[PDB]
């Protein structure tokens, strides 16, 4: 469901610690077809639930699992990344 | 009916944030055949009710909604524009 | 018939906003085969039933509905013009 | 009586906020056996005083409880519209 | 007696407020068996109590209540014309 | 006396506001024994030198005051009612 | 007397601050002995000045002290309505 | 009643941290039979006292602790939860 | 000829507002060889279409519209009055 | 003299804020020997030069001057006051 | 002289504004021994230089000055009652 | 001329805001050499050409420019006061 | 043709902001060739459809579009009135 | 007195290290008869000034040092705590 | 010339920052030969563009720009003071 | 004078930090003669300039100063107190 | 109580050195049903006293108790987790 | 065209960063012919969006992107400056 | 140039590290003629560019290096005031 | 004079080691005629040159010095102390 | 591409230590054409991450590279910088 779809993705955000937040805001501007990202001014100061906020805005909360999870293998936090391929199959 | 389809709008539009019908309203002017689109005069000003009336009334109720998710998805929201979608079929 | 012919154009014309209805006004005098409108000074302090006694009268009540829906959409009142077709079936 | 069947209308209309007033007047032209609702030249520009003397007019004062209770459950005010419910018995 | 039957009138008469009043008049020239009515000539600025005097005059005070309240259901003014009824008992 | 009836309820007529006034109005057409009270036709456009005419001249100056009290206490301004009723001693 | 009872209202509900007021208002229309209180739409977009206008008619300004301090030992301002409290002796 | 309906919610929302505020607000948006939930638009900007205000329009105020409690739990924030549990027995 | 001479004018006069009829009729006694003009005892109360009489008759139909083009430039019309001089050409 | 009498006071009563005027407008109806004040109706929507008029009205302009220098030490503006009294002195 | 006396009185009554003479036509029928005073059918549409002829008749021109400024006083008008005064000593 | 000394006039009295002009108005009466003002009776409800007609016929169009200009100055408008001054020499 | 030249206007007036609008008023007093500019009086309190009227009727419909984009991109807005340009060539 | 309570208690409040500042505020919502104590709301970003206001008013400026005492000696701070108590008796 | 005078004041009042506009208007009342200044009613909620309205209306155009810059030194921004000071010799 | 008498607080209330602004407004509500002080409604969101125009207005500005440096010592900034004192003496 | 359940927490969580709060921490995110435990977002940074105020909101004060006796056994700190098992007896 | 001028610049405008965005403002100020730039006025609390705006109207959308990319290269964001180049020849 | 004067200093003083920072706020408000420097009010939460703009509004930005060089060799930091002024050469 | 006494002081207290620095600020809170002392809430983090802020501005920067020099004795620092009263001779 | 070159960099830019970054951000200031480099106030406090983000701004992305591997030479770095060159070519 939609809200499943936001549960699972606000739970696998947070726990991020603070010094990968601020690398995978970072490592997150880098994705898309071409060009099709999310801007510096709705990113750089964004805390870690309004982070699961507009990545559930910009790309959808059904694919938004897909980006976050690839590039969450690229923030070099694969912990959190493989308990999230688990937890994508219980939805 | 025209008075599910307005009804389907406005629970569509006041589900924008008040960042993003800052930028909705600005991404609207820019629709239309040929400069057939909304003036600044009154859109500047308008709430997210006072939106959801005259884009009833510029474009009629029922192609108001092909006209809102064109731009739902241009103004960076595609959460309730893919929402609206399913919605639009239950009319 | 002639009554529900006025009948219908007062309900389509006082379904007009205060402000469509100064746009409306405006948007009237430019209609006609060849410089045949109504002028300003029965134009300018017209009420919503008073446009719609005139209106009626200078056309003539039956073709008045098409010289309105004519203004209609050309006043950005698409809602209203649209919901005045279907009821000029049921005359 | 009648005194007191529009006594308890205007003491449950003005209890609405200024927000949900702007919504209450917009839900409004919605209701109706087919087509038979209050337009809008005499709604935009309506107070909270002069919606209970209209809304007494054209419906009734006795089954205007009834077209308004309809709504303030769909101009999502559910407060006084409950608390309106226990005050009509009370007639 | 006819002279309850025009006070019955006159006081259901100059409840109506002046809007409805400008209504009222205009609401009046579509009744008839076929083309019997009262023409504008001595309609257009009739004061409340001057149309309470050739009501009763083209129609008749006895069947000039119904008439009455056969357009005060239709000039949107159904308070006054359902008072009326439970005081046309009253004779 | 007479003139001094007439001074206390003008002095305690306009120092209603002009919200007030608006609501005192619509509460004055429910007051009576069955029935007897002032239409409308002569109360809308009312100022406040007006309205403590015919207030005077349908009650009667004498008992004006008695049903101006029963209702400025019922238009929810019980600041001049009270004031009325010390000055009420003093005729 | 009636011109210190609202002198000794007024200064002590701008000695309010603007939090305190936002939860003032809030705090108000839960008094009554059943049902009589101040409705919201008098009350939403009150300012200080305003709120000891209205607050002085709908009670009456001699009883309007009492419905004050006992709300507002009720909306979390124990400071003023004890400093009211002396000082509502010295009338 | 009523009355200390509203007054245990608003106790039992602003004792929520600033933090906890933010995702209570967040975690709002997905109860509901299906879709009928409080849209952003009027949610985004609003106080503690002001989620106390809309929370019990739109779900009315007799049920507005179960829709709070529900989400309580599902906010990290099982103190006031289970705290307001023992509290809503001593209404 | 004398007919289409009267018909120009009165339709170029009442196309006028009632703003600039203000204007107009103040501006009309200047013109003239010396001190030949329209006194204002037939001026002050005059109506559009009676402004349309004695203009025809204190100057002749045929030169009134020479005199009343001079003055629409001069009343801040030129609108109207640069309208009728195509229409002058088509006698 | 009255013409400078009337300069004095006008030139120290738009020298109020808009926030002190609606203070001063409150703290008007007050003085008097014995219930001798403006109601009301005249002080509501009153402007600052409005103010001046009936205030030199009421009163008279030679004591209008002591009736505001009492009351703008009350309404809390002792910064215009005392700058009167010294241009009180040079008339 | 006669002539003197009735030019200080209509430059001292068209002084008053339009809302003061709705309340001096008013504030007129009161005073007198024992009822001798102007009825209303020759008070109620008269204009200020009407009001100065038939008050110089009634009472004469010589106490109409006097029956005039016991009025101006007792219709809240004292700036040219007192104006009045200085001139009537320069007759 | 005398044409062109009202039309110098008009043009300059129309320049001049609405909020001046309800100042202009109220510093007109204080001019004079011994009370020889205009009268509020045809001076509070003047518009801005009715303004420049009896300004034009109390004093003479001649000298009617020096007695407008003294007050324009005194009325706080010193633009348009300065700039008749260099037109009143191209008469 | 006359109409068209009025539609290009309008459509190029009302595509201005609010805030624009209040500098494009502003910035309107100073074309012309000597002093013949449009006065305040009826430009300050002037809509967007009300400011497309009599501009088409001080300089006539045909070179008020000139008059209009000098002034537009005086008023800094350069958007409206480049896209002016090339509509108006489209006539 | 009270403004000597108030003196006494904040700078016995900022005497407090920030340390002890965060465990002080967390020490304050246990005390109280039943319930009766400060929400973290207006708690947890209170600073030492601010901190003093909201307990000067929750709980009256003269028992708000007994709450403050009861708790330094909780929040383990004794030296201030027995440094107000010598200085409470100097009051 | 008067056009220019107005465009460099304007362009040299909104370069002033948000900050500065309010330490402006209130170094503005000081000026004077003795006590010929602004007063507050007409400053307090003046916009940029309004300021360079009324400040070319008190003091006239010409000298506007000396008392302009006399307090522009005085407001603390000597930085556009400086700068209008090459402009006003590029007249 | 007046206007130096302001210069010198506002320039020694903009001295104070960020941090002792906070003090000084909450160290001045405690002064008087016995309750005699500025409340919180406008005190509590008041900049340093708007603290100095207020606390100008209240006392007036000639003992302002003395009313400032009384309550500048009492809030711990005995720097700009003392550094007033010295221009106190150059007035 | 809960008011002992919380004391008997914080007094046996800052009873761990700083060594065993780094591991501590570490060692907390491993408990729970199936994956609910407190992510690393609220818990990186937590201080002593904050460590004990959200593990008494994400679990309750009372069983908050038992998730951290069974970490701190498993945190190798078996000293203060046997010492807090006699003191949980003393509640 | 000009909606993909507006488009580029848009998303070529909040890429910047917070603090960019304060320096990006701050270097806009100084490009132009001679002196012809953007004011502080409607630059100071501008956002991303609204800049893009003004940005667009000030120079046109045609060269505010040469505008803008001149600045960016100037306000040390050689980033998007040089990533806008090659999409603006992608128009 | 101006532009390069700004140019100059604003790269001169973000040179500066994040203490020396601390301190050149600090070291400013002593130089002088006598008295005329900055006040703490905007200085202390002052940014880099922040400072660089009101250092240049204050002063003026042509002698603003003059008391920033004057400053910098005081506030410890001789580099880049040496290297300021080899550049200030090249201006 | 008052700048060389801040700059004797500042340069006489980071002349302090990290280590008398922890010293000297909890040898602070000792002197005083009778409980006049620095609070905690402004020393506990207090840097050296903030130090030197409040020191100068609790006491005065006059007596600052005197203050420092009786603490520097007895922080054991006797070498700045004593380094220091050879520098308070050359002021 | 772009993305490649800013990841090339940032995996580059942590490997160096804790020690070669506080010395890498000191050798960077000193490379440019003639005094182009990045300013201590964004360099001081910068993380590892945080240098490759306006490194890449202040540069460009393509050519940060170079600026890199000439400094980290420089910055006695050789294992990383020859690192960086093979790694360079696999773009």
């Amino acid at each position: 469901r939609l809200a499943v779809a936001r549960e699972l993705l606000l739970a696998a955000l947070e726990e991020l610690s603070q010094e990968q937040l601020k690398r995978f805001r970072h490592k997150l501007r880098d994705v898309g077809p071409d060009g099709r990202s999310i801007p510096w001014g709705r990113l750089e100061r964004a805390d870690a639930v309004d982070l699961a906020e507009q990545l559930a805005q910009f790309y959808g909360p059904e694919p938004a699992l897909e980006v976050a999870r690839k590039t969450l293998k690229r923030a070099d936090a694969r912990d959190v990344a493989a308990q999230l391929q688990e937890r994508r199959l219980q939805r």
